């Protein structure tokens, strides 16, 4: 009897700041949690930026698509809040690499101006935005396609560790899935209103079409 589906998954061990870093997030309390959205649409779009330059010189980097933008999903069914971007993606190597393993400077630097008194909305500058996903989710999901790659799904609810494996679910023409499943005194943040007021509040300058798409499963149809 055949298994509809197989797939290998690799779980790493994330470089020893970086756990640091996201021990302190998940587990401390913040007033301001709501800053996480900005520092995920700003990663979206600083992605989209390279697609887009990368395309200035080589037309057919957007063979896997044209439209640049980014879509926001609330689902309250599943607790999820996901990012999408038409960005440049990650290879299997850049989700090891850039998502665990390859510590910056900016994350110790980051952890040290916390202690020195600065605040977590600062974050941004020290290229680790991302790990505030953790202010309001307990396990992240990114999805992730780069040109001439497969799609390859990073995952962790930081326990020390992360897992990568081949993402088969729904292909993508390109770019990043961050796929926030929310801790449950953080489902504010899947309110139409909330989410307006954030990226009103915070994404004022993003060059890019955002777009809101709230999700539904319809009855008897999960
Ligand atoms: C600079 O550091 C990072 C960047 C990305 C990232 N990379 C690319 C190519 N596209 C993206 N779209 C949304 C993202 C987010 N968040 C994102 C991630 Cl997933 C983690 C880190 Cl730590």
């Amino acid at each position: 009897d055949q298994p509809m589906e197989e797939e290998e998954v690799e779980t790493f061990a994330f470089q020893a700041e970086i756990a640091q870093l996201m021990s302190l997030i998940i587990n401390t309390f913040y007033s301001n949690k709501e800053i996480f959205l900005r520092e995920l649409i700003s990663n979206s779009s600083d992605a989209l930026d390279k697609i887009r330059y990368e395309s200035l010189t080589d037309p057919s980097k957007l063979d896997s698509g044209k439209e640049l933008h980014i879509n926001l999903i609330p689902n309250k069914q599943d607790r999820t809040l996901t990012i999408v971007d038409t960005g440049i993606g990650m290879t299997k190597a850049d989700l090891i690499n850039n998502l665990g393993t390859i510590a910056k400077s900016g994350t110790k630097a980051f952890m040290e101006a916390l202690q020195a008194g600065a605040d977590i909305s600062m974050i941004g500058q020290f290229g680790v935005g991302f790990y505030s996903a953790y202010l309001v989710a307990e396990k992240v999901t990114v999805i992730t396609k780069h040109n001439d790659d497969e799609q390859y799904a990073w995952e962790s609810s930081a326990g020390g560790s992360f897992t990568v494996r081949t993402d088969t679910g729904e292909p993508m023409g390109r770019g990043t899935k961050v796929i926030l499943h929310l801790k449950e005194d953080q489902t504010e943040y899947l309110e139409e209103r909330r989410i307006k007021e954030i990226v009103k509040k915070h994404s004022q300058f993003i060059g890019y079409p955002i777009t809101l798409f709230v999700e539904k499963e319809l009855e008897h149809h999960h």
